[PDB]
């Protein structure tokens, strides 16, 4: 199985890329991010594996970066596989109230730090979390990196298909993609969860794909 990939994306923001054979297109590259406030690192989404979380973690730890915490876009393992480990390591793990009710609903270890509402600042003016509303998952959120004008749509931003409809609010995705396409259009880059990093246009295509997605069924 493909090795973890940590590629600087922009200033103080890396794109860790884990791979889990969720039998979709076989092996899938789950793109996450490690926002480096300054001397501190934040795992935006955690690899589906503790191992990779450990690797990603120490990769940054090893380079003098204290890991203040992780933040998950949604409850799936793509974004929570490491909360467990991160928790054993006493890493402040962050997930929405809705994701945790979902993690707890799935008997998965829940992130120790919750938060709710349309928006939550994980870091005053640097790591903004956001509930565009239901979409890929009922709890799915997106993390905006104001400073770099980078958004981590994660699995919400699905520009070429809606992907896993399993836990998706096909009826609410559009509304969400629009509330999203409306709040973060100032975006310089949008970070999907399985596609190359695109620009503010991904917010529109996700919308299109969502309505499109809805039109069918
Ligand atoms: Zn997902
Ligand atoms: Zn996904």
């Amino acid at each position: 199985l493909p090795d973890l990939k940590i590629e600087k994306l922009d200033e103080g923001v890396y794109v860790h890329t884990s791979f889990e054979e969720v039998n979709g297109w076989g092996v899938v590259p789950k793109h996450g991010l490690v926002v480096l406030v300054n001397a501190e690192a934040y795992l935006i989404d955690t690899p589906f594996t503790a191992k990779d979380t450990e690797k990603l973690v120490t990769w940054f730890v090893e380079r003098g970066y204290k890991i203040k915490g992780s933040i998950s876009s949604h409850f799936h393992s793509e974004s929570t596989g490491g909360i467990e480990w991160l928790n054993s390591r006493s890493i402040p793990t962050y997930a929405s109230e809705l994701t945790n009710e979902l993690l707890k609903k799935d008997g998965k270890v829940q992130a120790t730090n919750s938060f709710s509402g349309v928006n939550y600042w994980l870091v005053k003016n640097k790591i903004e979390v956001f509930y565009p509303g239901p979409g890929h998952t009922p709890d799915n959120v997106v993390v905006w990196l104001p400073e770099r004008k980078i958004l981590f749509g994660g699995c919400f931003i699905k520009p070429y298909g809606l992907g896993n409809l399993g836990d998706a609010n096909i009826e609410a995705w559009p509304k969400s993609a629009k509330l999203l396409k409306s709040k973060y259009g100032k975006a310089k880059l949008v970070v999907p969860s399985h596609s190359e990093v695109g620009d503010a246009s991904l917010l529109k295509l996700t919308l299109e794909q969502a309505v499109k997605g809805l039109n069918e069924s």
